[PDB]
Parts: C-alpha cells; structure tokens; sequence
C-alpha cells in the first residue's frame, strides 16, 4: 500500500494528557 | 490500497485526553 | 509499503504530557 | 491562528472621540 | 500563528482623538 | 509563529492624535 499524510498549517494549545502522534501509518494498527 | 489524507489549516485547543493520531491509516485498524 | 509524512507550519504550544511523537510510521503499531 | 486577548483592572476617563474598541482580533484588519 | 496580548493594571486618561484598539491581532494589518 | 505580549502598569495621558493600538501582532504589517 502507499500511504501520503500532509499537514500544512497546524496550530494545537494546551495538550494535557498522552498525545500519540498526529500522522500514523503502518500494516497493523491494534490499540488497547 | 492507496490512501492520501490532507490536512490544512487546523486550529486545536485544550485537548486533555488521551488524543491518539489525527491521520492514522493502514491495513488493519482494530481498536478495543 | 511507501509511507511520505510531510508536515510545514505547525506551532505547538504548552504540551504537558505523554507527547510521543508527530510522523510515526512502520510495519506493526501495537499501543497499550 | 488562535488569539487571546485578556485585560484585567482598567480604568478609562475622558474618551472624547470615535473610540473603536480595546481588543479587536480578526483574519484581516483594513483601516483606512 | 498563536497570538496572547495580557494587560493588567492599565490607567487612560483624556483620550481625545481617533483612539483605535488597545490589543489587536489577525492575519493581515494595513493601515493607511 | 507563536507571539506572547504582556504589558503591567501602564500609565497613560494626554493621548492627542490617531493612537493606533499598544500591542499589535499579526502575519503582514503594511503601515502607509
């Protein structure tokens, strides 16, 4: 597979807590 | 598969939580 | 599996927590 | 973009004219 | 962009005139 | 960007003329 993420132009405040990632790809994605 | 996501022009603000990903994508997505 | 993150002007403030990462990608993503 | 604007404990007197505001914010500010 | 303008304890006496804005912010500022 | 203006005790008088603002920020400041 092929897999394009693009971010352009991002403002984020005030993130509190367990912030993963904002762009996330792979073959198997298993969150618990 | 061919997977493109686009993100422009965001604005996030106070996100307490447990905020995964914005653009996640891959073969499997299994989330308990 | 081709995977291009591309990520141009994002301001991040006041990120207390568990901030992993921004672009993550690979073959398995198991997160508990 | 995110903005703002705090004013605490202001005093004002004597405003003889075309007073527009204290905190204006905007995407785009003309003033002719 | 992220924009913060703070005052606190501000004192304005006999303003007489065009008095605009105290704090302003936005994308575009043109002032003619 | 990210833009923090913080103004204390100020004490302004006799503010004759066309007063703009104190604190101003944006992306493009064109002044003519």
């Amino acid at each position: 597979l092929i897999v394009t993420q693009t971010m352009k132009g991002l403002d984020i405040q005030k993130v509190a807590g367990t912030w993963y990632s904002l762009a996330m790809a792979a073959s198997d994605i298993s969150l618990l």
